[PDB]
C-alpha cells in the first residue's frame, strides 16, 4: 500500500504500544470513584508526600512519550540534538493531551492511583489555579471524543514540529511533520472526521500551558528534588541536574 497508509498503521502501532493506560480500562473505572474520606484523606498529606507521588507519575508518563517518539518513523534518524529539542518542547504537551482519556467530563475527575477525582485531591500542591487550567484544558480536549488513532496521529504532530527553536536540522524535521501531517489528513478524510479539525486547541494554548506546567514542576524539584533513573539520559540531563 502507500507510504502513507503504512505511516498511519506504525503511528498507530507506536500509540498502542506506548499508551500506558488502555482506554478501555479508563473507560470501564469512571464510576470507581474515591469517597469523601479518601479525597479528605490525600488533602491533608504534606505537599512533600503529594509531590513525591505527583512527580512519579509526570515522570512515568513523560517516559511512555519518550518511547512514543522512539518508535516513530524518522525520530531516531534526526541528530541527537534535535531529538532533544522536539522531546524538550512537546513530550509534556503530548502528556497534557493524554489526560483527555483518563479524564470524565460528566463529573471533572481524572483517573489517579486506581480512582477517579476531582482537582480538589491535590489541595495541599498549592497549586488550584494550574491544576485548574490543566483540567479545563482536559475539560476541551473530552468534548473532541478522540479515536485511538486520531490521538496517535494527533500527538505524534504535537512532537513532529519543524517551527521548534533550536532544531540544527530543520529542513529534516520539516520532511517528517509533512508526512505525519498528510497521514492524519488522510485518515481523519477515510474516516469521515475532518470536522475535529477546526476544534483542535489554539496551538499558543498547549504551548503557554504547558510551560507553566513545567516552570512550577522545576520549582517543586528545586525545593524537594526526587531522582529518576533517567529512559533519556541526555533529555533529563537538560531537565534534571
Ligand atoms: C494534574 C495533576 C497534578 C499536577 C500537579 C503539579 C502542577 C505539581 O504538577 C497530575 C498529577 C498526576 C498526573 C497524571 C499522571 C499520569 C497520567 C497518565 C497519562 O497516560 C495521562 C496523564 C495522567 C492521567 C496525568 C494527568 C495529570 C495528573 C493527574
Ligand atoms: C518537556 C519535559 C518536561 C519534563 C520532562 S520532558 C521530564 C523527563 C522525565 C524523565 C526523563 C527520562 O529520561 O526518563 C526525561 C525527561 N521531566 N519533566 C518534568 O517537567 C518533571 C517531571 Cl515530569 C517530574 C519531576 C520533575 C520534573 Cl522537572
Amino acid at each position: 500500500l502507500t507510504e502513507i497508509e503504512h505511516l498511519v498503521q506504525s503511528v498507530c502501532k507506536s500509540y498502542r504500544e506506548t499508551c500506558q493506560l488502555r482506554l478501555e480500562d479508563l473507560l470501564r473505572q469512571r464510576s470507581n470513584i474515591f469517597s469523601r474520606e479518601e479525597v479528605t484523606g490525600y488533602q491533608r498529606k504534606s505537599m512533600w508526600e503529594m509531590w513525591e507521588r505527583c512527580a512519579h507519575h509526570l515522570t512515568e508518563a513523560i517516559q511512555y512519550v519518550v518511547e512514543f517518539a522512539k518508535r516513530l518513523s524518522g525520530f531516531m534518524e534526526l541528530c541527537q540534538n534535535d531529538q532533544i529539542v522536539l522531546l524538550k518542547a512537546g513530550a509534556m504537551e503530548v502528556v497534557l493531551v493524554r489526560m483527555c482519556r483518563a479524564y470524565n467530563a460528566d463529573n471533572r475527575t481524572v483517573f489517579f492511583e486506581g480512582k477517579y477525582g476531582g482537582m480538589e485531591l491535590f489541595r495541599a500542591l498549592g497549586c488550584s489555579e494550574l491544576i485548574s487550567s490543566i483540567f479545563d484544558f482536559s475539560h476541551s480536549l473530552s468534548a473532541l471524543h478522540f479515536s485511538e488513532d486520531e490521538i496517535a496521529l494527533y500527538t505524534a504532530l504535537v512532537l513532529i514540529n519543524a517551527h521548534r527553536p533550536g532544531l540544527q536540522e530543520k529542513r529534516k524535521v520539516e520532511q517528517l511533520q509533512y508526512n505525519l501531517e498528510l497521514a492524519f489528513h488522510h485518515h481523519l478524510h477515510k474516516t469521515h472526521r475532518q470536522s475535529i479539525l477546526a476544534k483542535l486547541p489554539p496551538k499558543g494554548k498547549l504551548r503557554s500551558l504547558c510551560s507553566q506546567h513545567v516552570e512550577r514542576l522545576q520549582i517543586f524539584q528545586h525545593l524537594h528534588p526526587i531522582v529518576v533513573q533517567a529512559a533519556f539520559p541526555p533529555l533529563y540531563k537538560e531537565l534534571f541536574s
